[PDB]
């Protein structure tokens, strides 16, 4: 029976394989039916060897639907021509080269393989089922297998060397692709594919976005360290929620105004003066502006619903709009010129603020923050430290990095606690401002 | 006029007040009447000078009903007993030993007296219009003189050296209610105060929190850093929205189980080994058990409003209970015995992952994360980093430390990219990647 083969794989692998309702690409257990009858296996993390040994046992089980060899660097895949059955096939990290063998699977309808050292995907032409197919990671070319399989709804390719994307032209199902890390430059092809929900295009060399602007189903796209300085195209994607531009060559960002439905907007590395577009997005809930050219932030007084908000690297010196923000509750203000932090002693719910390489003397009004878990304050011109801040609970650090659950110093030029004090932690400090009180 | 009063004190502090809508307690500046007249005033961080200097000007302003001296070193108040009209004022990070001159002030509604060298507060006794009094980091032990003080709904009393707190059982109209950080044994004056809504109570010598058991109003409630074993008091506080009870000797958290609209919850620093009562916590979003006794994690599963979960110091080996947790973003798991993290593929909202000092040597499975902007993976037994590791919006760090826009190591045993490749950054791990596809 099914289950007394289950018995001879584990004898032979010396493993344990338990029952599971749903078989997953880690999964070391097998799927029973309701006539006890083997319709899913998988051996993930037993070893290179693992297909060899144990392809007699899985050929003998006639239900067999489900397959998982993952993370075994399995180099040689051909004994698994045999198992035609097969609808569901993870063979993501191993060390394939030649996938020729896969070519027998006619009812594939899932195919993993991720991180191995495929080029060659010409076997895959005839699979016409599939509609889940993971491909990322290898060292594909020429994706022109592609273009058969027009049932596809999820496809991954980052992670490989391909320029000519064309094939993916009439696969009209997709609703979900990948494509980040490649050498594209051309999405024209991309037009077409009207369903898409979720698109990367991360780590390419794309300038010219305007394929994009009939993608209206989009909630969520990845377009980080490409050419990009022209995002009116963008305009008509309603539905965003989710928009990733770091690290490309915007200057205007006029046509996110109208993106009304953005949570997490990311635009760091760019050279972005002017955030007056950004006002109106009142749902923004993670906003990433660091490294950019900004000097006003006045845009930004009205986004109530911000908890997390990046402005390192730029040249801010006012930073009261940011006082309404009652929500926010992580600030990186890194490398800018501020001298007065006051106004940032209304946020109530701030638990992580970092103030480092400023130009900062007094910081007395962080002392009614009693929210606040852990603060940098590195490099800025503070020369005397108010009691008040003992009734802070996080210790004290002298180091150069930002750490959470402790107040850091480095390099300011300490004077009523000295640094040799400061140095030596909450304790040491709590005992300088005490052995001068009570000598009071 | 008024407005020539104003340049009046400009002219003699030698500085500019500027018109505002609303006085803040940092504000320098003024308010204006719709007769022109002035009602607010700010002098905010000028000097210890201020007030002998413009007490006069301050005595004409005959409409003057908000004062801000905060900040100024001020070292004696005597000139303020000739205001009368005033309802606010801030007195706030000055160096006050005695306000004697305060007790004139019969119309004061706020007070703000945080950060300053106060004991003696019987002058306080004749204030009965205060509905806000700050009292916060000074030297008080005695507050018998605000029994009287009837009208009051918030109250800041963190930072003294109080042990009895019998005085405030007759404040029945106090919402806020702040004792952090003194010597407080018992609590019992509190049983009577059941219009609470927040209580902050951490950093004392607390041990028996049976008088919190009526207060059902509170949603509010920070008792870290206490003696507390037995929390069955709190069963009963189902308006219950944040509760912090860290560093307490806490084991059994089963009473937790009922408090059903707790959204926030810390734990850390207890000896938990059985989180099973957590399982119910339906809207629980940040949730901090780091420094404890756990080893199963199971009935975290159906929590799915969290975005924030501490895990770190625990006996943690079996991660895949958090695989359903699809809002996660924030995920510490430092300090455990995790050897595999494939589970931790579905976690497609995670942004900040700590798994330093654990048992990992495949670090694969977060491959295709893509809004992961920070990953720390310090001391575990990696040897083989996957070719995928460039392909985020991260930059690479060899350093002992973590940090946000960045994927860390030290102390990996590395092979494939050695050390020394890898403390060379990106492009060099990149290139190291690179150089053996195109060779082979």
């Amino acid at each position: 029976s099914d289950l007394d083969v289950i018995r001879q794989i584990e004898q032979e692998l010396g493993m344990q394989l338990e029952p599971v309702d749903k078989l997953k690409w880690y999964s070391k257990g097998y799927k029973l039916d309701k006539d006890q009858r083997v319709t899913a296996i998988g051996l993930y993390d037993c070893g290179s060897d693992t297909l060899d040994r144990i392809i007699q046992p899985l050929e003998s089980l006639k239900s067999l639907s489900e397959l998982s060899l993952s993370s075994n660097q399995i180099t040689d895949i051909s004994p698994l021509a045999s198992l035609n059955s097969l609808s569901m096939l993870w063979l993501d990290r191993n060390q394939i080269t030649d996938i020729a063998p896969l070519a027998s699977l006619n009812s594939l309808s899932m195919l993993w393989l991720f991180g191995n050292k495929i080029s060659d995907i010409a076997p895959l032409e005839s699979l016409k089922s599939l509609t889940e197919l993971q491909l990322s990671s290898n060292q594909i070319t020429d994706i022109a297998p592609l273009a058969s399989l027009k049932s596809l709804t999820e496809l991954s390719l980052s992670g490989n060397n391909i320029s000519d994307i064309a094939p993916l032209e009439s696969l009209k199902s997709l609703t979900e692709l990948s494509l980040s890390s490649n050498q594209i430059t051309d999405i024209a092809p991309l037009a077409s594919l009207k369903s898409l929900t979720e698109l990367s295009l991360s780590s390419n060399q794309i300038s010219d976005i305007a394929p994009l602007e009939s993608l209206k189903s989009l909630t969520e796209l990845q377009l980080s360290r490409n050419q990009i300085s022209d995002i009116a195209p963008l305009e008509s994607l309603k539905s965003l929620t989710e928009l990733q531009l770091s690290s490309n060559q915007i200057t205007d960002i006029a046509p996110l105004a109208s993106l009304k439905s953005l949570t997490e907007l990311q635009l760091s590395r760019n050279q972005i003066s002017d955030i007056a577009p950004l006002e109106s997005l009142n749902s923004l809930s993670k906003l990433w502006l660091n490294g950019n050219q900004i000097t006003d932030i006045a845009p930004l007084a009205s986004l109530n619903s911000l908890t997390e908000l990046e402005l390192s690297s730029n040249q801010i010196t006012d930073i009261a709009p940011l006082a309404s923000l009652k929500s926010l509750s992580t600030l990186w203000l890194s490398s800018n010129q501020i001298s007065d932090i006051a106004p940032l002693a209304s946020l109530e719910s701030l638990s992580e603020l970092s103030l480092s390489s400023n130009q900062i003397s007094d910081i007395s009004p962080l002392a009614s923050l009693n929210s606040l878990t852990g603060f940098d304050v590195r490099r800025n011109p503070i020369k005397r430290l108010p009691e008040t801040i003992t009734g802070f609970d996080m210790e004290i650090l002298w180091n150069d990095f930002s750490s959470s659950g402790f107040i850091t110093f480095f390099d300011n030029p300490l004077e009523s606690p000295p640094p040799e004090i400061v140095k030596q932690g909450k304790e040491a400090v709590r005992q300088y401002f005490q052995s001068i009180e009570e000598a009071r």
